[PDB]
């Protein structure tokens, strides 16, 4: 099995690299991230090869001057072919409505729309950084997991900190109230703040509900944007 | 009804006031437009007071520094309470695969995510110059259809220039061939042009089938993206 | 001595870290790092965030910036007062001649020398590759001593070659450019056009651009005034 | 003498127009402003042509930087002999000069081997009457053409100018001010206010404005600190 392994925060950033690591452990990993969502189409793209972190396994990769779903269609050209497309693990939460604009989330997703598998992996944080040495025990098993289902699967994947369980999920979907602030530079003019807050907590059985009791979530996602029970 | 309409074209686009100017024949309109996809949460947001157009019916606006959905957020105070949320008309296409990283959608997705009824708004450009003047007959009739649902409701709407008829759609979702063409600037430096195609036409029934056929195009949208089928 | 480091790379850049290392063996290192203009954020706040220095790197109290270089050394001067010296780098990328103007890294630096600080930049020239920090340490902290010795305040812009093999203190390299600019299309028919001036002269003995295309270490001390002084009372036709 | 003009505020600026239509009194005029720094090399640029605001200029609106502006233009218009960038709305004065766009273009000029000049004007509370300023903008231009090329010089002018000054760079040392504070979601951030030590010396370009005076710097291209220039060992 060829797997590519991708991200949006960055070649540098460590969850990446923990992420392939933790794939190696399941075929030949590739690595593909921008060098700092759709596929550029507009000017060209440039890629550099990058080599692999000094206190990790080696990994032919390469630093992307593009967007993440730039890296997968970049990646699948230089590293062709590919089975398995993972994106992550990203530094931030990737839960509920946070789905819909996610970077890390649009990678796998592009490598879906590829005809391939894929999978995003995201660590909500609210605070701290994330151990991944900690971590690695759950990404496995994450991974292992995910390696079980139908070929092609598109999973969304949230672990928290300090993980104690898994378990599927579906997206939270809250209704939020509109909350704004008005205040001032201290120069004078005025500007606002925006805290928009749920109305109500996550349901059982959401991703968001599954991280608040500290397990790790994964969400089989849809690409169909569709409201069907709408449609005649 | 109070109507806020929006888009991420920008307060100076003739898209966004020919939505206005539509919207009005049903409600009280007002208007919040980015000044140039998420609510800003990080630091404050800046709006200014924005005039009405001399030749034109008078809304009150608000150029706002921040993303569509900000203008949704600060709308709802300055204006609120609101009972619509319409976005565009955008200058560009909005379909299939598009819907996802769509600036205009996402205002009209936030004003639903505060329990409003909303829609967004499009027309694909290929070489032309759209004619709103041509278009309003279309915008009112898909506002008439749109404000007879059960609410709340939440639709992408995609106009083609010169409209012959109106459609209820599902979004076009097509696998696609990765397309790599390589190259090299003039200074010998290489690069890659990327040129993904969809493996197959638009099924009828589509968004993008629909306009193709010079049909408005409008599909209802779900906030909830789980594919409960794997489950 | 207190030392704050900083970089407009990131706080994930090797870079950073590499250039803390080297500056703790001469005194206290702090890190502020942007997180991602040049001038500092008046407008609207800055948030920032503790940072735990990355596991392979000797621990440093560490800050992540929502925010420029320049609010990197603003907020640093606040958190971690008093500083002595402000490093800017190890910028991935050269900040030679004209590119000076433009320069995050080198923007950073200028803002400590714009507090009453001693300050420098450093850069690394890639073309299309990544410098071996490892390597690069000895001749980090050659530059390091060197620059400590000058007296203070100063304001320095560095470039190390990937492998270098000598120091050179250089003045900045000044080419005049020739237009270029060559149309063409996207796979889709639309025009678009590259640009590519062309500096009309190699760069020459002595300038910072010279010096690392020679494989040396070079230092370039920098002025904060852009007034050309022999054009104040001019004569006019 | 053909004139290209530019800016850093876009194609929609009323100052750009302005400076535009100032500089058709001493040449022909044709403009590329950006779309909304140095030049992009590492990928093409995007430039469509665009109407002048309801004097007719032949002008494009450049997907890219000031700088791209000025490259494209010569390309576009050439062959071009003086390249002036503005009216920027708002200052560029002292330590700005050095992270602005406006004189960006203006350097971009410069480095093409043509005579250059950057325009801003001062804000904040009253917006600037064109109408009023035209009289000293082409004053001002006037007398930059007697100087001896090619130049690069970076002029403000006061919303309401009375006289005219050479000057230099205001430099002028800061302390450090960072408020710290609290959004309504408990979460802390800063606020920075960085004032000057000292006030604007006589002669500089800050004070020149205050005084209500034009102000005209002429820049130099080399950042090198000669004072402090050593030999090898
Ligand atoms: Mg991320
Ligand atoms: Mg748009
Ligand atoms: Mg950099
Ligand atoms: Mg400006």
């Amino acid at each position: 099995m060829r797997i590519l392994v991708t991200n949006d925060d960055g070649i540098y950033s460590p969850g990446l690299w923990a992420l392939a690591e933790a794939a190696s452990q399941f075929g030949e990993v590739f690595v593909a991230a921008p060098d700092t969502h759709a596929i550029t189409i507009a000017h060209p793209v440039r890629a550099y090869p990058h080599p692999s972190p000094l206190h990790a396994p080696h990994f032919p990769a390469y630093r992307v001057r593009g967007t993440p779903a730039d890296c997968v269609a970049l990646g699948l050209h230089l590293f062709g072919p590919v089975d398995l497309v993972l994106s992550g693990v990203n530094l931030g939460s990737n839960l509920g409505h946070e789905i819909w604009h996610s970077g890390t989330v649009a990678a796998a997703k592009q490598g879906y729309l590829f005809g391939l598998s894929a999978a995003a992996f995201s660590v909500p944080l609210n605070g701290e950084v994330p151990d991944f040495a900690g971590l690695r025990p759950w990404l496995l098993r994450t991974l292992e997991t995910l390696l079980r289902l139908e070929r092609p699967f598109l999973v969304n994947v949230n672990l928290p900190l300090r993980p104690k369980g898994f378990l599927w999920t579906r997206q939270s979907v809250r209704a939020y109230e509109g909350v704004v602030i008005p205040g001032e530079d201290p120069m004078g003019r005025p500007f606002y703040w925006f805290a928009p807050r749920p109305l109500k907590e996550a349901e059982e059985g959401t991703d968001r509900w599954a991280v608040a009791q500290g397990f790790v979530s994964a969400t089989p996602l849809r690409l169909d944007l569709t409201d069907e029970t709408r449609l005649q």
